């Protein structure tokens, strides 16, 4: 957590923290974080190793308004975890798919909401043989996982925009 | 006992539930504060805890809510803020921690809440302890269970406040 706060550069920062998930048992990661009163979610600040295939695909499809995730972050500061029952429209079950063709299965999301009011999130995916599996990975991590969320989104919004 | 919480029906029981945690957890005064969406005028604010009357009030009529070093950095920050004396620079902010430990709160945390409908608030956490080492030790040891606590005091505590 000291690393990421002391680092200087976007570059560097998005590595400190890419390792640390990496080390907690995450495969794929994102970080990103808007600006105060603004939603254009497609030029946001983003860091992970998300597929570069899934994520512009995802910004080209309007995906921001179908992904699941991205309104819980709006209306939550709880971690929202990707079990199947949170898609639930026609679009929702075709995005599950192609999500899952890209990799990204199991796993979640926690919403960022920073005190110059930033909107973003912190999304963790991991590989398991099943969900139960992924749970107990999570779990297992998830009080480490919200104190490094609050730092990611602290040292987060400093290099993002200032 | 994190769920109960979320599922408490009105204020009253809800602001049961948090004290006699915070109690569990080691802590003898605590407070919950928050505001609404573009608001900065606190003493309309929903508060709940069993911080001292006769401090809550003499706080109001003297407009400690500017001088509370803790109430700046909720604006500034995510991060929680521990009440070591190095907090207190301002003249108005000696004479506060003055007050403040005459009022019995001396040792203790304050964490800041920023949640999903722009609401800003704190839940503050204090330490009858014999010296400051004693204290933040104390602090640190239960810091992970807190750091959860705070943003299920937030989701749960903002659906109610308003
Ligand atoms: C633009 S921003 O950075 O300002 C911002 C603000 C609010 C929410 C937010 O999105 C968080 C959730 C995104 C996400 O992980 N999607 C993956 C992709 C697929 C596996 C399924 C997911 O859940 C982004
Ligand atoms: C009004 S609100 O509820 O909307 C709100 C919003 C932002 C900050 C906030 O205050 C958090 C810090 C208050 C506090 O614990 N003070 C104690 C009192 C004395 C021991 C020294 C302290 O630190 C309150």
């Amino acid at each position: 957590f000291l690393e990421l706060e002391r680092s200087s550069g976007k570059l560097e920062w998005s590595a400190i923290l890419q390792k640390m998930a990496s080390d907690l048992g995450f495969s794929k990661i994102l970080f990103g974080l808007l600006p105060k009163d603004s939603q254009d979610y497609e030029n946001a600040f983003i860091v992970g190793n998300y597929p570069a295939a899934w994520r512009e695909h995802y910004d080209r499809a309007g995906y921001a308004r179908v992904d699941p995730t991205v309104s819980h972050c709006t209306q939550s500061v709880l971690p929202i975890f990707w079990e199947p029952s949170i898609y639930q429209t026609r679009k929702q079950h075709e995005f599950f798919e192609e999500a899952s063709a890209a990799g990204l299965v199991y796993g979640l999301t926690m919403p960022l909401h920073g005190a110059r009011g930033e909107l973003g999130a912190l999304s963790l995916s991991v590989e398991a043989e099943n969900r139960a599996e992924a749970n107990r990975f999570m779990e297992s991590v998830l009080p480490t996982l919200w104190m490094l969320k609050d730092y990611a989104l602290q040292s987060g919004a400093g290099l993002a925009f200032e």
